[PDB]
């Protein structure tokens, strides 16, 4: 009930570094991490784990911060909106497969906050 996590890696697709994407990495990405509701969305979702045996047939573009961090690590990103738009898909994930008031939501939620607080100013 898990299909393979999101790639990290595709020899088909051009990598790039740029001083955004290094701040995404160092700054937003491993300041969210240390938060104290980052837990839920450090890795895949689970379903076996978690016994969420419907969520890949609910989502079908999943995504999380470590897929996120390793993508970051590997220079798999042509540019910063790029990775601004898998933490935006991990966040409606959350809303799509849930409901409004859940205690996922609200950890969502609060760390999208904080997301958006850190990407308003970029490095030039
Ligand atoms: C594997 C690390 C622990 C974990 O991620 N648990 C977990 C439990 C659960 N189920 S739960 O009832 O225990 C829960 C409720 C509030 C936070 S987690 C859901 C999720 C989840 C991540 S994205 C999404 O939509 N859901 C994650």
């Amino acid at each position: 009930m898990n299909p393979p996590p999101p790639e990290t890696s595709n020899p088909n697709k051009p990598k790039r570094q740029t001083n955004q994407l290094q701040y995404l990495l160092r700054v937003v990405l491993k300041t969210l991490w240390k938060h104290q509701f980052a837990w839920p969305f450090q890795q895949p979702v689970d379903a076996v784990k978690l016994n969420l045996p419907d969520y890949y047939k609910i989502i079908k573009t999943p995504m999380d911060m470590g897929t996120i961090k390793k993508r970051l690590e590997n220079n798999y990103y042509w540019n910063a909106q790029e990775c601004i738009q898998d933490f935006n898909t991990m966040f409606t994930n959350c809303y799509i497969y849930n409901k409004p008031g859940d205690d996922i939501v609200l950890m969502a939620e609060a760390l999208e906050k904080l997301f958006l607080q850190k990407i308003n100013e970029l490095p030039t």
